């Protein structure tokens, strides 16, 4: 399909590689001697010659005796279709002749070696690498999109991740990379003055890193051929058909700057004299893609629930392990220097996927250097990925915790449909000054693409997280699920009727020793007038709330439900949870494991817990209610205990996703 | 069609701005007195109300005596059609019961205040801005696509740019920039506690500034009010049906890092009390897309013919002027410190376009420190604009003056249509470490998207620009076009058939009294063994070029003329000109201004200009060979003149074009 100009050369022989899937063009009235008239030519079996005259083509014989009028405008066109091999003699012979007389007075011609050279990737996306796909050079999206996919080699095989280095050592990881087929044939060795090179750009040289597997004698050895600090490799050519196997693996995620897509060339190359560059002849191209790292919605199933708490909340531990037994996940407990919600907020479980191979991947919280400087890297592991993001010149603050980031379940806006759900994260209002989750977190987010984040407004919150005020469960049953919301209103709803009701002596928070002598009960909280006030506010923040996520989620009043909950304003004018925020829950399926509220108690049961109850069960939802607070005897509006979900990645694969133009 | 939540207070009465476009959910439970039963409702006429009950709703009378069941999920859908006047009293009030009785127990109440908000902008890309587009907030390509357009305001109004600052001075200045428009609608003042402000974000407000233009007492003002170092402005609300016009620039061309899209945003805020940030209530955003700097083929209409030259170059300015005479062309001659070329390499014509308005606009090359560091500005002035790239830590060559930079006609290539042609660029091959443009031209060309910018290989000449081998002129009388090639095998035909004519001793540069001694004639031009084989190296480099041409422009042989040219190599393994490169040509339609060859004389005439002559005027194109070597007595592979042409801008619109996603 492509068209290469080979000409004669006056008075001499030309010899060429013909790569095939090429043709030539082939001048032959440069090397006419002055004062020729016409010419005729010969060819060889398995060379295929056209006389082109005025873009008219006409078929040659192998021994013709034709002779054509010499022109400018009359060429040849020379293709071939079949390697040469040692028996081939592959050639065109141009003779030329003055006016007089039927002898050639000269012979110009052109001496041809074929060979096939393909750089193979998988790009129709079904985990085997198939022969010259036409679309390998390019990368599209969707159902009935191409190309090829790269995973980002973030774990680690060998107890820092693979990927921070140029090195590889066992068999099992080459399974996390690409891999990338040169397949060639040709006679027994290539004509003198070429040479086959791979390369990438130098840009690229950190995104990517190419090795090659040899089985020399003493054990199977991985080389490092292309990637930081090696921009080309010479190739080693053998004859016959050959195949050499090349395993690809990515460096870096997508990002700000960094679209996720990276490109390998290989090239034959003719050598021209010393001091001169080699030509390059023919390149061929191969494009890969990053897979991007993809968080999963409380909708999803669950795999592993890992908790993490002070040895003595015992409490805590047995009502956590009963749920989890509920189900069919698997418990993990963990008891590091400080930060108390750290698997909760310093860590969120994602995944990365690619035809051949996924698995999960971690992402960290950028370290701020009060609290956390040491990475979590205690988790990185085989098959379990490790990332993160630190900024340069930003401050850290509560919002770049990753309580503050969570992701819905699929949805479909204004007929958009994001089957992996979007992405959300807490921020402040654009003129407010306040807080904000660091740009770098923000852009690696956003450069995944495939979430296509959110924010919403959590600056109203002390701690500033998403997930203090929202969550989402699915309705056993159905595809369907609910958004659950934080409500004052509703609670001082629920505490006004039981007021009315003769209970506004019930005391709350029963059995922490260290609330008894604030001898809190329903009559007192109603009857401060602040604090209406207050909480009268942070509802129309939680309203606020509520009509982003209708909006950019496609939600309706029908899709959501209200928990009761109350907050007290701090000096900043934030909210900080009065009692445990029953909105941030374990999810599992049908099974919901629920902060335990220490609630009024009308008739010996808590009235919140019985009130959130009422709202759920009827949805098939079983509700336990888990106490994370008596083991520290009080309850200030901090927790002292995480919980995080590992669940299995969705079903729908990210490449079959088409998002909008960026 | 965007929902609000507005809830009831408990024994309260709300008041609230309601945004046309918009409805309310209004939860009336939360409000609703302990133990209260059942509620009824009023509303006045110009308010809307229905009952909503798990979804289902049902329309209300303004004065009803219905009641219903008070539940959670019963609440009221609030809509208006038309803003507020002073004669509006515009409610809901709901009246709560409690089981025994008939007479309300308590009462709520909703007072709204109607006013309508639109940003405005011509997203229909007609020129006109039309009221509140439903697509002003995105931004699409193509004939169906939508959404404003934005230019750089690069020229000088007043004799820097005139987006260097944030000052405008005369009204003639205004129609550079793109009207935005803040239409409202309401009573004769917001209520208490409300104001709007237009806002852009931090990232933008180097890539705009928005004006508006108030006509106080002694004249004429325009105020900076968005922009460098301001993020957002006040605005001062009047009653009735208002407008309020504004000017927006564009202050950057699209670059490496930015796409060309920016965005204004108005919020209606609401405060809440001190040291709480305001509420934004409601939010209406544009979106405008910068136009990019676009080039112009030779196929284009010629407008102004600019020369520069020595004073004295006598028969130079004569034939170019006389050429321009028989066109309608208008001649602009310069005669600087320093580069002779200044004009050809130093500059390149190219220009803007918005619906409503365009202008040329000039890139100017950049300063190395040897010659230029000056920028030329003298071309700066009213619509004609000025724009440039310094690299921060990158050394400029050769590659980086403008007779590196060339594009081609209107392609399609494999199916896909460039309309705008396809920008030109000469480099040196990847693995060479040889030459290329610098990095920060070559991402802003790449930046502007609609050329689509390809690389051709001209390290191998000394000057090393793609205007010394390529050209393209139209074919006359047809909407066709020609590549015209540099070719050193069509000159030897040549020569070789001229010698065995018996006119080997033809002396060239005839007239050129320094290159009388060196007596070079055909003979000893095809004596010389290893200038040919020089130039048989060349002729490789040119048809490397020419695959790459035919790939990346779709052309034939068909569309394809060879130019003799001859080159003689350099210490460095680069060609420079043996005679004048005839290639290098001005093209006004189907005239060619020609450089003089000089070379050798038959007959009494140039073989050359005759060869050229038969090869271009059958064609019907004219061609005049221009001297611009004589004035200098010998011809070293230099030419001290230069020629740049400004043309006619494409009918075609840009913002038609449908470029591949990146
Ligand atoms: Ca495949
Ligand atoms: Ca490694
Ligand atoms: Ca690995
Ligand atoms: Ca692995
Ligand atoms: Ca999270
Ligand atoms: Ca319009
Ligand atoms: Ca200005
Ligand atoms: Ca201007
Ligand atoms: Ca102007
Ligand atoms: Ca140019």
């Amino acid at each position: 399909l492509r068209e290469r100009t080979v000409r004669l050369q006056y008075g001499s022989r030309v010899e060429a590689v013909y790569v095939l899937g090429t043709y030539l063009w082939t001048d032959v009235y440069s090397a006419a001697p002055a004062g020729a008239q016409t010419f005729s030519l010969k060819h060889s079996e398995h060379v295929w010659v056209e006389v082109v005259r005025d873009g008219e083509a006409e078929e040659v014989a192998t021994n013709g005796k034709q002779r054509w009028l010499l022109s400018p405008s009359t060429t040849l066109r020379v293709t071939m279709s079949q390697a040469s091999t040692e028996a081939s003699s592959d050639k065109v012979t141009v003779n030329y002749y003055d006016e007089e007389g039927s002898i050639p007075i000269d012979q110009a011609g052109l001496f041809l070696t074929a060979i096939e050279i393909s750089l193979d990737v998988d790009a129709d996306r079904d985990g085997v690498v198939e022969k010259n796909n036409p679309k390998k050079a390019s990368w599209t999206w969707g159902p009935e999109g191409q190309g090829a996919i790269l995973l980002v080699n973030c774990d680690r095989e060998t107890p820092k991740e693979d990927c921070r280095d140029e090195k590889v050592y066992s068999k099992e990881a080459l399974k996390d990379m690409s891999q990338m087929i040169l397949r060639t044939k040709g006679p027994d060795r290539l004509p003198a003055g070429y040479e086959i090179v791979l390369y990438i750009s130098m840009s690229d040289s950190d995104k990517v890193g190419v090795f090659y597997v040899e089985n020399p004698f003493f054990g199977q050895r991985y080389i490092h051929i292309l990637g930081r600090r090696k921009l080309y490799h010479v190739v080693k050519y053998t004859g016959g058909s050959a195949e050499l196997l090349f395993f690809v693996e990515g460096l870096c995620f997508p990002d700000e700057g960094f679209s996720g897509l990276v490109s390998i060339h290989v090239s034959l190359l003719e050598y021209m004299a010393q001091d001169i560059p080699l030509t390059p002849i023919f390149t061929d191209t191969v494009i890969f893609r990053i897979a991007p790292w993809i968080m999963t919605p409380n909708i999803l199933p669950p795999v592993s629930v890992f908790v993490c708490c002070m040895k003595d909340n015992y409490l805590f531990l047995k009502e956590v392990k009963n749920l989890v037994e509920k189900t069919n996940c698997e418990l993990k407990v963990c008891f590091l220097n400080r930060g108390d919600r750290w698997i909760q907020d310093e860590i969120e479980f994602g995944y990365i996927e690619a035809p051949h191979k996924g698995f999960p991947v971690v992402l960290d919280s950028p370290r701020d250097g009060n609290l956390k400087d040491f990475p979590v890297k205690e988790l990185l592991g085989p098959d379990f990925g490790y990332v993160t993001r630190e900024p340069l010149f930003e401050s850290v603050t509560s919002l770049d915790s990753f309580g503050n980031l969570e992701v819905s379940p699929p949805v479909t806006v204004n007929g958009k449909t994001y089957p992996l759900g979007r992405i959300l994260i807490g921020s402040s209002f654009p003129l407010s000054g306040g807080r904000r989750m660091t740009k770098v977190v923000r852009d690696f987010l956003k450069a995944q693409q495939v979430q296509a984040p959110v924010e919403l407004y959590s600056d109203w919150l002390t701690v500033g997280h998403v997930d203090e005020f929202m969550s989402f469960v699915p309705i056993p049953g159905t595809k369907k699920f609910l958004l659950l919301m934080a409500s004052t209103s509703a609670c001082y709803k629920l505490f006004r009727e039981k007021q009315k009701d003769g209970h506004g002596e019930a005391i709350m928070f029963k059995g922490l020793g260290g609330m008894s002598s604030k001898r809190i009960t329903i009559n007192k909280i109603l009857s401060n007038e602040s604090l209406v006030q207050e909480n009268l506010y942070f509802q129309r923040c939680l309203d606020w709330n509520r009509d982003i996520l209708k909006k950019e989620l496609g939600l309706t009043e029908q899709d959501i439900i209200d928990l009761p909950a109350l907050f007290k304003m701090d000096e900043d004018h934030r909210a900080r949870a009065f009692f445990p925020n029953m909105v941030n829950m374990i999810v599992l399926d049908k099974d919901l494991g629920i902060p335990k509220p220490f609630g009024p108690q009308v008739e010996e049961e808590c009235c919140l817990e019985m009130h959130v109850r009422g709202l759920l069960e009827p949805l098939g939802l079983e509700c336990t209610f888990i106490d994370d607070i008596s083991a520290y005897h009080k309850f200030l509006g901090e927790v002292h205990c995480g919980t995080n979900v590992r669940r299995k990645p969705f079903t729908f694969k990210w490449w079959h996703m088409v998002p909008s133009r960026r």
